[PDB]
């Protein structure tokens, strides 16, 4: 069967309501339940947002079992053809970071925000989606398809549940790159202005579609507010991005192009784990080389200046030093995983090992002066990934990486299986950095954060460490903590490490100083 | 004494919210009642939207009588330093015609919507008004000041109740007319572009400055903000706000901002003075009319409207007027209903469309001359000779100035307004592109009286045979609504039914009645 779906944005004084009319052809005349869209992406209760739920031309609507039920009754002929708003609350909305992001001249729904649910999930239908009656002004971009004002596409309702339909008439650009179409949309405020959020972003897809060398013929961009966060989705034909009004621009950058960069790496460019291996087996390099590429990208678009990427990856080498399994192998890290001892500790370890290896890697493939680069053969093993769907078996990589005089398997199973400290050449930040020594002082809290947590009692406080220091004894009423996870994306180093207590204490997490090899300019 | 202000916007998901943080001395560490904003625009509880409000350095405070009050302890010396967070709900601020406008990229507040009330308020005093840690890339501006960042206001607090602070993200231009800087704000929704609204309303204020030829304000805003269901605007000293809905259409905001602005320069610095006790409604067709004309030449001047629709701006006027009961009534007749309160919309429209017209014969018939006069060339000498008495002209000087250019004012003037006699405009004056031909056109006539009808809660007046009688109604049948209704009330569509739902069933139709004949202009 086909369903017609029409929807209509309505500008509101503080949202955009969505307008939804849906027509389709059912069995017979039997009564069935029909159910309000249910959030995938977090939200609580999402049909509390339904404003109205009624039919059309003779399609009677009674209530159904719960307020997310519906029952319909069809035509004698099995027609359905029903209507509701969807009036979000962008008040409520803002503490979801991927629920629906609506605005007085802006809206944008995922598919599962706003699609019914009928039936079997898992049934295919030719779903026909156009957007009427916009706005003056305004410009859409779906997911499924490059003319918003309707779509055609061939799928399941769990295949739907993905994809996107917004508009605005807050920032528009287009632009081409290859003879295909990319659009841009920024809606909701921001501190970056329009034109640097479109430049940026032009330049980060023009330097991303160079490297692999003619893609999609519809990708959209679109940049939506919510305080608290810099966070996006991607996904085919479109990457979203919900961020915070006081976002820095490089804040923005880095994540633009690690997001998008997840498309090809590991998306076109993924390496086989041995039979029965996890997926994590090659985290270092489907997310640590990722931001290592993302930190290339941009210094070569000229967005981020050399010195922030020295800081970078001097950031790298001082997280993974003070990472508790820095020194952990293969099958320390892969029995957490069956243990469900993973925390974030463990998330970003090969994101800290696997940007520095590329880093090695890049510099010893450059020195060679034979015109390689850690660049040109990615390139390399992309396009022969490309006659194996994207995927490369442990040899083959391995094979490719000797072949241009790269130790790539030793350098794999030395730092990653073997967990054996990794060793980044000096001249890897060019000339005009140098590596010196330099003492940065360990993370050590003074008491054990995770047992003290758990009795919500102090526990385990080591005598003369920084919390007993701060006047802290063993044994205390702990109440809360602040600034105390040291590898969750807002710890700071110049913070001090509240927790309170029956009273606030606050110190540094003061440690046996090490020595780290960090670049620094000439 | 000083009072001092610190307002801080602060943006939120769907409004724009205002720290305001105030330090002024009190005459003793006695405790004392402050009073929370009142609107003088018209929003009901308005300190509903005070979120907090506390001491600060440590001053303390208290609940007072009601919500509206707060006991404010004072240091031993007398200092009084307060802080509250005005957040305005953008939602029921919509119905609001001149509520407080926030939103997610803007803010707008008049200055009784988020001042405090402290002590007398015809008392002066010295007032510092900064704008603190204001967003990355807003533009602000006030009216007490062409640097909204710090203004220094020395009036009492009932002058500073109409005053205007504000700021956005959404739009901004700024030009200089003759040395004086203009800045042009836009927030909300809207369907015309930023470019279109930048580019004719740099035109039509440039167009009314040269005008006058006069040195403008040193700064002048012009904001337009969001609202539905209306297009409306607040004139002040330095500064035009605007509030109208998304869907305004251009040629709708370009008479609204042509017409409002010029009220500065007419009746503002150019008033007839009416003779001793007359009411000042009595050249409303001067001070109302003739502002409309000189906006609509205003626009087609800056090729912001064409020449055929300014044709049909007059043959609305001769249609609005011959359908308006008042047309035909004396100067003592219009004056006898303001003293009796019956003042109402075909009473405030009468001027506007009187008034119009006879600009449009005057003109005609002063280049009919061939002297090169004109009537723009005489309301410059008008204004310029008004400077000498303060904007003010008594009904004698007025009238030998236009006698004197051969025009005899005087005569339509005891003709047309203080007589109401049928006013003539002259064929030629719209140029000889355009021509009056007879035309009919249906009367207005409900069929029912109106105005008994909605005095009482029934029908009252039907008269068997006219189009209600037809449409169903009759007399005596429980009023309960109407739409389409007031035809002297800017929405009146000749061509949508009047609706009266009585009862509760809803009755349809045309108030179509005697034809009438009229000489409207007709392009060759
Ligand atoms: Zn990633
Ligand atoms: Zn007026």
């Amino acid at each position: 069967g086909d369903i017609h779906y029409r929807v209509k944005p309505v500008p509101a004084a503080d949202r955009t309501d969505l307008r939804v009319t849906v027509q389709f052809q059912a069995p017979d005349a039997t009564p069935l339940t029909v159910r309000l869209p249910e959030d995938c992406y977090g939200t609580p209760d999402l049909h509390q947002y339904v404003r109205s739920f009624q039919g059309m031309d003779g399609v009677k609507v009674s209530a159904g079992g719960d307020a997310r039920e519906r029952k319909v009754f069809p035509r004698p002929d099995g027609r359905v053809s029903l209507r509701y708003v969807l009036s979000f609350d962008p008040r409520g909305l803002d503490g979801v970071s991927f629920g629906p992001n609506v605005g007085p001249g802006h809206f944008h729904v995922a598919g599962c925000q706003w699609l019914l649910r009928l039936g079997d999930a898992e049934a295919r239908r030719r779903y026909v989606i156009q957007v009427e009656d916009a706005p003056a002004g305004w410009k859409l971009y779906s997911s499924l398809g490059g003319d918003a004002l309707r779509t055609e596409t061939t799928a399941s309702y769990e295949d739907l549940t993905s994809s996107a339909l917004g508009g605005g008439s807050g920032g528009f650009h287009r632009f081409e790159v290859r003879g295909k179409s990319v659009s841009l949309f920024v809606d909701g405020a921001f501190d970056v202005p329009r034109q640097q959020l479109f430049t940026a972003l032009e330049r980060i897809i023009t330097s991303q579609r160079e490297w692999f060398q003619d893609g999609p013929d519809y990708f959209h961009v679109a940049l939506r507010p919510r305080s608290g966060i810099i966070a996006g989705v991607a996904l085919d034909h479109a990457f979203i991005c919900f961020a915070k009004r006081e976002s820095r621009p490089t804040e923005l950058h880095l994540l633009f192009a690690h997001e998008m960069f997840h498309a090809w790496l590991p998306g076109k460019l993924r390496i086989e784990p041995p039979k029965g291996e996890p997926e994590l087996r090659h985290e270092w390099f489907s997310e640590g080389f990722t931001e290592y590429f993302a930190r290339r990208l941009l210094v070569d678009a000229r967005l981020l200046p050399e010195e922030a990427l020295a800081e970078l990856f001097n950031q790298d080498l001082i997280n993974l030093a003070d990472n508790p399994h820095r020194a952990e192998t293969y099958e320390q890290v892969v029995k957490a995983s069956r243990m469900q001892a993973y925390t974030s500790a463990y998330k970003k370890l090969a994101y800290y090992r696997g940007a520095l290896m590329a880093l090695d890697w890049d510099a010893r493939l450059r020195a060679q002066g034979s015109g390689a680069s850690l660049g040109k053969l990615l390139r390399e093993l992309h396009a022969l990934a490309a006659g194996r769907g994207g995927e490369l078996s442990e040899d083959a990589f391995f094979d490719v990486l000797a072949a241009h005089g790269l130790e790539g398997r030793g350098d794999f199973e030395r730092h990653i299986l073997r967990g054996e400290p990794i060793t980044v050449a000096p001249e890897a930040l060019g000339p005009a950095f140098v590596p010196r020594a330099r003492d940065v002082a360990s993370f050590d809290p003074g008491l054990s954060l995770e047992q003290t947590f758990k009795a919500r009692v102090l526990k385990g406080v080591i005598p003369g460490g920084p919390a007993y220091e701060a006047g802290l004894r063993e044994g205390m009423k702990w109440v809360s903590a602040r600034n105390s996870s040291r590898f969750v994306n807002g710890w700071r180093a110049d913070l001090p490490l509240e927790i309170i207590v029956e009273r606030r204490f606050a110190f540094f997490p003061r440690g046996p100083v090490r020595t780290l090899m960090l670049f620094q300019p000439r």
